[PDB]
């Protein structure tokens, strides 16, 4: 499960390439993140000369997980990687493009801009 | 995995309630069925007085499996049950209604009527 020190791929064009989880937001006791959760993380790798830099602390929403989610209709969806999108405090993405499919569960948590920018929603 | 003697729920209103797999169609050597495969089965349970009866042999396409499928985009989809739809030789469903979500993979195998009747395609 995604927890502190887990490495996440970045599914956007913000400049960040990989982040390392520091904590899962949402209250004392939260330890594991799944789709829709917001994490505080440090940028592990980034493209040089960009807006986001290595070592910087950012907030990111998880958009794909290997663990996946069980749905009300009996379906279960999972992905082949743990990925996130770097966001501002108002939940809007810092980048302008989202790469790869994202889970529809994001819609329930009000990540509307990400859902609109996503290539496909599953 | 779905194989000979596996019991499958019927996701249609044909009258059949559960079937028992006899064989997986597709050539010598085929043993396991997943979404899109066609099986020959015996009706195990059916509503009395209907068009389909207990003990009868039917052909059915698998529309939901607990095993699931890995997709080209990195997603993996599975369901909480193994279900099928009873079909005629031309792939058209014998019933007039399909219950529950069905996998989009059915589209590749030309099960167009089922895809159109499905409540939702995932």
């Amino acid at each position: 499960m995604i927890q502190q020190e887990s490495r996440l791929k970045v599914a956007d064009n913000s400049g960040a390439r990989e982040v390392l989880v520091i904590k899962v937001l949402g209250g004392s006791g939260r330890r594991y993140a799944n789709i829709g959760d917001v994490v505080v993380a440090t940028v592990k790798d980034a493209t040089p000369g960009g807006v986001v830099k290595k070592g910087q602390v950012v907030k990111a929403v998880v958009v794909r997980t290997k663990r996946g989610v069980r749905r009300p209709d009996g379906s279960y969806i999972r992905f082949d990687e743990n990925a996130c999108v770097i966001i501002r405090d108002d939940k809007s993405p810092r980048g302008t493009r989202i790469f790869g499919p994202v889970a529809r569960e994001l819609r329930d948590k009000d990540f509307m801009k990400i859902i609109s920018l996503a290539p496909e929603v599953i």
